């Protein structure tokens, strides 16, 4: 038994891992499928893609073409459907019959050996008609085999009878296939929509409280959603919900010593009040967690609960499972550090000593907070746990409950992410935020829509509790500005921490990235409502960029993307298609001066002419132009952060 | 069962098909094997690469590092030994010894712990010793154990106990692995020497005759062996030895009709004499090429037949075995195109009908010529044939006589010309011959010594008698001296055909690439004496080139290669390297005017520093130079084509 196959087909992408582990889409995403593609002597080839549905049926009829001239690489375009495990094949085979016409072409105005083509002509047709299932097009077919045969017409009358359009359509459908030999099957994981597609919006209940109880509560939390619904969000992510540990508590600003109101960091997880499966005490009961949950399905919104397993020292789990901790000499257990970040209140877990325990107890936690309501969880820093402890609580959870979305928030090298995105996370968050210039948006966007789409699903979240850039504190309000257009318009997922609509920029100390002050160790209450009366909210640019990802379909997607020069360092320009929507977006990086360019459009890459000149709608402001090959904008900060056109008939 | 390991070790390479097909070596060359290598959290991982023999007996313990910094990326150098199949994985590890030093050279001097860091050292230092099989290393270990344990002693005097050079020797060859994670094992075919080095030179015996008897035979044609020889030639590629068809036979310069006397073409084979198992009369009987044989191995050459499985309309197996041939409806047989090249002299083969007989009949007709010594076989145009059709009858063939090696003579595109290397051919033609240029010459060589080395052995033919390049005619002798110094120096398998030496440069008409006068129809005597006498070859050249190479191990290897800037685009140079010997090549691509440049070596891929000066000797003149960072060269065509240098201590 031969490796190759009779027509050799090889190099079938996307593969992931060498076959060991699925390529990635989600319902009504499309990518290409491509594969190497050749025979021995000079003869055509011909090759299609065989999508096989969870039950094993096949998709459409899907024939590939070559990508570009004698480079043997070929691709069609499949999109997946339902959601769960498929298939995808390609057959290569010989074509016979374009072999013929080409040959016939030449040879029969030339009057060279015409009966003996035009028989072997008909022959191929008697053999495509053989192969066609109906009764109408195996008659017309075998027409084209008689005229073809007819030796009382002219040779060039009876070859026009097999290339009529009519015979071209049956063979386009049916053609005859010589030697067919397809790949092995490499698999294909499809999921729901909102695993690569969504507005997420992070915030602390605790911090929505009132005058009377600042500590907020699920119940005053709730108050808070419909603001963010209205801002148009689908995904809200909460910090650790559960009771806060006390030993080594951190208090304000990361100091090492809480006193005695200091409510802690959330992600020190577990006192004796409970641990992962419970609800901290001062946001109430599981039943306000439900109410809570009820009041964000009726606004249109999912709830996404922060998942970190670890420990603060107070966690049941120290005493009750010591050997998922290691131990020091002394029988210390050494705190959680990311150097040279130290979480004193927070006790890593050892995972080689008990990793079915852990597993076990792992899965039964999720699954619980599964059961009221929760289908995705924001894993945190999963790169400091195994890397195949997550292969198998994925499986595990996404076994029973595929829907569950599990991201990843892993920022490390990049091996690390890939393989994270690989062996199940569905979601990743990535270097955004640390791309800023318009070389490392377009370098890093490139990569993110290229090859990496195959296994990674990426979450734009522009800021977090930790991440407070450089670009957004010396930017100030244009900067935050920037930032929502660029991470709404090139991921269909993207999120921000609360707070970024205020535009709160205080960094601790210059040359960091904390926040003065940080949520993370202290109630952090905002007056909503002042913000809002003041207009010193970015909310409404926020809730019009989802309004426009909601009505065009090309932001919904990642793979389709494409730059377009510009004459001006400061100012970027690009584009996202999916059928017949194409946005246009434009964008001045710079926050302090107004920048002029002339954007100069890859016409064909919009599926235009050079000279063609077709009207854009800029959403952000309701204006109409007219571009095409070389377009003139000013983008003044403050009042134009960007265009985000649409093309309109 | 996860897919990753509990120490992530992915995407081990060299791989070829996915692990389907096997890497290459040959016995004595090494080659690096890398993988991605890393693990959770902050501490260190190691690695190291286990390379099993036929027998599955590990080889010695080789230790990987870290290729570029935060890549990830591991590798190490690998030898190969005895031929055969073997195979190769990786091992990654915790390293917790490296992570321990790393914390203890910081801490210890700070006095943080110091007490609790050298316990946890020594239970390290504990735990390696338990692994290692040596009393007097062990008892190295222990006594560190021991001198980290006494608290009597400063803090930093335990510390520099467990970091002599005697305890790092220790360590280095039994470290102490945590948690060793595997890679499926892939698949390495190692093959003889003569698979990637040896110099060829074809010649037809035919044209080898004498006054009397103008047809050479097996015997006339021994006595051009000694010059061969001399030449420092290793393989010696006969075209086919066979009878030769009559009907449609060619004339002289490719004319449709031979004449009484004209030979034909020796691809055209067989006649009712006989077919692909049988002698030419004209060149004698099986004995007289057994004789042939012995005068050649005597000279220390090998014959690498002609293998061109294709028939003359004479051939026996026309009639025979009809079902061998694609028939027409009036039954005739098409004869053999490579468009716009038309054959009317020979009918390929079809292999869609009795594929078992024809690879029966291939194999037995290879064994036949085995038994009278060949052990090389040069495969005509294997692109016309199918892939698997190869890799079938190569399998065969190797699997009883594993030292049989096979060229492909395929001059096609990319994608065939790799699947043929990787489904067995030892050996590939390639596009140098079309590669004359700096730019061109440059990227290629980068091409073949990289990624396509790990399965493809090419065969720098500098002509054959189907390729005399424009820049040999419009060149002269000054350019053949070029393209023979490039091709012995940048490919450890090189090759000419007869009248090379002699600088034949006379096209068929401008714009062609076929000699005038062509020796594939007719008789070509040449007066190698006289050629000898009046100096008009360039056989000495060849010779000191080929002694160059049986002098120097690095011109017998291919993956070590280095191009080195100059600023002249028609002075190129470059270096190669095995073990401690270094050669040092500068050519002058122009073979009409003097060129005179700068060459600027690289000195750190010499194993140098920057301000280093090193000598050299010019083996072509025996001249001696001192050479460094920055050297004049003058290069004068017909006097100096180059500077072919070897490196002294
Ligand atoms: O026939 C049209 C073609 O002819 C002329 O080019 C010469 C050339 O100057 C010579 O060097 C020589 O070519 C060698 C190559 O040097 C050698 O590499 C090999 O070439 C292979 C390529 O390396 C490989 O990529 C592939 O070729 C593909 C290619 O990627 C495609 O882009 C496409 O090529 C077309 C070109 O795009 C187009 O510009 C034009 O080219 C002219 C050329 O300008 C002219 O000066 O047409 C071509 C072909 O239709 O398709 C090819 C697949 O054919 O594989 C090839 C090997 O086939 O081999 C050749 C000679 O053996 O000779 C050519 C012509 O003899
Ligand atoms: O600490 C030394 C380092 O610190 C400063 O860089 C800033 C930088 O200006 C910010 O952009 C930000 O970095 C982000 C990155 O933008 C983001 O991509 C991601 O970075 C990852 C890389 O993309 C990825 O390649 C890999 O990094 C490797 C890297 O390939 C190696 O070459 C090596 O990096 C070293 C550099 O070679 C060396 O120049 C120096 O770099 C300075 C930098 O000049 C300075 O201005 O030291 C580094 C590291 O020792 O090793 C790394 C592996 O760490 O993976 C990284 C992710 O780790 O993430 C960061 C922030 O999350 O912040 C940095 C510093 O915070």
């Amino acid at each position: 038994p031969t490796v190759v196959g009779r027509i050799p087909v090889l190099d079938v992408r996307p593969v992931v891992q060498r076959g060991r582990r699925p390529a990635k889409a989600v319902t009504g995403e499309s990518f290409e499928v491509s594969a190497t593609v050749f025979r021995e002597g000079h003869d055509a080839v011909g090759a299609n893609v065989v999508l096989r549905d969870p039950r094993g049926r096949p998709g459409p009829w899907t024939p590939m073409r070559e990508l570009a001239p004698g480079t043997d690489r070929w691709g069609a375009t499949v999109t997946a459907g339902e959601t769960g495990t498929w298939s995808y094949t390609v057959e290569a085979w010989g074509d016979p019959v374009t072999t013929w016409r080409h040959h016939a072409r030449i040879k029969i105005p030339a009057g060279l050996d015409t009966d003996l083509v035009l028989e072997e002509g008909a022959r191929l047709y008697e053999r495509a008609a053989a192969d066609v299932p109906g009764r109408e097009d195996r008659r017309e077919l075998l027409a084209a085999v008689d005229a073809l045969r007819d030796e009382s017409r002219p040779a060039a009358s009876r070859l026009a009878a097999a290339l009529t359009p009519q015979v071209d359509a049956v063979l386009a459908r049916h053609p005859l296939r010589d030697l067919v030999t397809s790949s092995d099957p490499l698999p294909l994981l499809v999921e729901r929509e909102r695993a690569l597609y969504g507005a997420w919006y992070e915030f602390f209940p605790r911090s929505e409280g009132t005058p009377h109880t600042p500590h907020g509560t699920f119940r005053t939390a709730a108050r808070r959603l419909p603001a963010i619904a209205a801002m148009g969000f689908d995904v809200v992510y909460l910090p650790p919900i559960h009771p806060i540990g006390t030993t080594h508590r951190k208090g304000r600003n990361n100091t090492l010593s809480a006193t005695g109101d200091d409510v802690g960091v959330p992600w020190a997880i577990g006192s004796p009040e409970g641990g992962h499966d419970s609800i901290h005490p001062a946001l109430g009961t599981l039943d306000d967690f439900d109410h809570f949950v009820t009041e964000a399905g009726k606004l249109g919104l999912e709830i996404a609960l922060d998942f970190a397993l670890q420990c603060s020292p107070d966690h049941p789990w120290v005493h009750k499972h010591p050997e998922w901790f290691h131990h020091r000499p002394d029988g210390t257990i050494a705190h959680a550090e990311n150097p040279p970040k130290k979480y004193q209140d927070i006790y890593p877990i050892a995972f080689d000593a008990d990793p079915d325990g852990l597993a076990t107890e792992t899965v039964r936690i999720l699954r619980h907070w599964m059961d009221h309501g929760v289908r995705i969880f924001r894993v945190d820093n999963p790169h400091t746990k195994p890397v195949a402890f997550w292969e198998r609580v994925i499986a595990d959870i996404n076994g029973t409950d595929p829907d569950v979305i599990f991201l990843a928030e892993a920022f490390t090298r990049p091996a690390m992410m890939a393989t994270l995105a690989q062996i199940g996370f569905q979601q990743s968050y990535t270097y955004f935020t640390w791309r800023n210039t318009k070389q490392e948006l377009t370098e890093y966007l490139t990569e993110l829509s290229g090859e990496a789409a195959s296994y990674m699903r990426p979450n734009f979240f522009a800021n977090t509790p930790d991440i407070l850039h450089a670009y957004l504190q010396h930017g100030g309000r244009p900067a935050f500005e920037v930032r929502a257009v660029l991470a709404a318009t090139l991921s269909p997922t993207w999120g921000i921490y609360s707070g970024y609509e205020l535009c709160e920029n205080t960094p601790l100390r210059e040359g960091s990235e904390e926040y003065l002050d940080s949520e993370k160790y202290q109630l952090k209450p905002r007056d909503w409502t002042r913000a809002a009366r003041e207009g010193t909210t970015i909310a409404p640019l926020v809730t019009r960029l989802n309004t426009i990802r909601r009505e065009n379909p090309a932001l919904r997607q990642l793979r389709d993307l494409h730059f377009h020069p510009t004459d001006k360092e400061e100012v970027i320009a690009y584009s996202k298609r999916q059928g017949s929507n194409t946005v246009l977006v434009v964008v001045n990086l710079d926050p302090r001066h107004t920048q002029e360019a002339t954007v100069s459009l890859d016409m064909p890459q919009l599926g235009l002419d050079w000279h063609e000149s077709v009207p854009v709608r800029d959403e952000l402001t309701g204006e109409t132009y007219h571009w095409g090959r070389a377009n003139y904008v000013r983008l003044e900060p403050g009042r134009t952060p960007a265009h985000v056109c649409t093309v309109l008939r």
